[PDB]
Order: structure tokens, then C-alpha cells, then sequence
């Protein structure tokens, strides 16, 4: 069962001027998406501080960048905290209303769309690089569940009966065809190089055959 769901207004006019501004800088996407795991695996550490248990779905706490040009997607794989059905579609896990609102009064000042991350919306910079975004989550608390979305004003979840994750969050990037050069090994290092450079998790970028 796939159910289908409209964004929020304030959310698909942000997707929207993502997908539509003329803006070089695109690359930030990639900081935006390793700072959101950074946090997720912070949220998941610090509950572990307090029960163990909680890291019974894997102890690992890492970040995985995994390119595949035949498929034409990246994905940013983490295991952090996770994120339940409710907050998939509750903008996963962002206050995305007022973010966007703060956002766009801050651009319409001098801000630009590189400092989308500090609005709490960041997330959605994937779509300056890709057509089509899949989250695939799984928190200890619920199933692991696939959103999905093309823009175009709706998103959809469903459960995941694909290759289950102990927990944590995958973001499968589809790459628009002009935006290749972030699957390849020299471009994607220097981005983590260059925004990354303060994330406290190994950040492994994978290699391709
Ligand atoms: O909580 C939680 N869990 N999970 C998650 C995620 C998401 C995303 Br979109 C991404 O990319 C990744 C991840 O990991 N989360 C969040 C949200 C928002 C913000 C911050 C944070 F951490």
C-alpha cells in the first residue's frame, strides 16, 4: 500500500524555488545532508548515555557516502536515531513551516540558498542535484518505512520491504543528468573536505568497481 500525501503549501513553494532559482553553488547539498546525519546520530548517542539498549539496532555510529553511476544516484547512508512514519510525513522531522518562512524572509534581505541549513530545512537542497529524493528510515520505535518524492507538490510513504536496516536513515539521491560530477570520487572528497570538515563520525566514501 503506498499512500500519497500533498506537502504543505509553504513547503512545495520552498521545493519550488530550490528547483527554479539560478544559483551556482550546488554542492552545499552534500553539507546539508551530512550535517542532518551528524544530528540524527547524535540524538541516538545521547540516548544511549542513559539505556544501552537502545543501540541494540547497531552500535556503529558512521555516515556512508555510496555513489553508483550506473544507477545515476548517490546515497548518503547513516545510523543514527532514525525517523518514525509520523515524522516522514511531518517534514521529516523539521518545524519546515516556519523554517521556509524565516527562510525566504532572510533571502528576500541579501541571504542566498547556501544558508538554507540555518532554517532548519536543508534537507530539501537535495533537490538542487536531484529529480527524485527516497528516504528509507527505520527507528527503534516503528518500521522501517520509504518516503519518496519528484516535487511537484506530493510525497509518498510506505512500509519497506526492500533490504532492512538495523536503524537509521538512507537518502537516495537520483541524480539530475547534468549533476553527474557528484559521483565522482575527486568531487565528492573535496566537498567533504571543504563543509565537512567538523563532522564526528567517519564519513566513508565508498568506491566503485
Ligand atoms: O531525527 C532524525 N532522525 N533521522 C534524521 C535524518 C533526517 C534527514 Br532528512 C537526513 O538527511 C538524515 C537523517 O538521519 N533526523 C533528523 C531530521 C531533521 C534534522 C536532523 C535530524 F537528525
Amino acid at each position: 500500500a503506498v499512500e500519497t500525501f500533498a506537502f504543505q503549501a509553504e513547503i512545495a513553494q520552498l521545493m519550488s524555488l530550490i528547483i527554479n532559482t539560478f544559483y551556482s553553488n550546488k554542492e552545499i547539498f552534500l553539507r546539508e545532508l551530512i550535517s542532518n546525519s551528524s544530528d540524527a546520530l547524535d540524538k541516538i548517542r545521547y540516548e544511549s548515555l542513559t539505556d544501552p539498549s537502545k543501540l541494540d539496532s547497531g552500535k556503529e555510529l558512521h555516515i556512508n557516502l555510496i555513489p553508483n553511476k550506473q544507477d545515476r544516484t548517490l546515497t548518503i547512508v547513516d545510523t543514527g536515531i532514525g525517523m518514525t512514519k509520523a515524522d516522514l510525513i511531518n517534514n521529516l522531522g523539521t518545524i519546515a513551516k516556519s523554517g521556509t518562512k524565516a527562510f525566504m524572509e532572510a533571502l528576500q534581505a541579501g541571504a542566498d540558498i547556501s544558508m538554507i541549513g540555518q532554517f532548519g530545512v536543508g534537507f530539501y537542497s537535495a533537490y538542487l542535484v536531484a529529480e527524485k529524493v527516497t528516504v528509507i528510515t527505520k527507528h527503534n520505535d516503528d518500521e522501517q518505512y520509504a518516503w519518496e518524492s519528484s516535487a511537484g507538490g506530493s510525497f509518498t510513504v510506505r512500509t519497506d520491504t526492500g533490504e532492512p536496516m538495523g536503524r537509521g536513515t538512507k537518502v537516495i539521491l537520483h541524480l539530475k543528468e547534468d549533476q553527474t560530477e557528484y559521483l565522482e570520487e575527486r568531487r565528492i572528497k573535496e566537498i567533504v573536505k571543504k563543509h565537512s570538515q567538523f563532522i564526528g563520525y567517519p564519513i566513508t566514501l565508498f568506491v566503485e568497481k
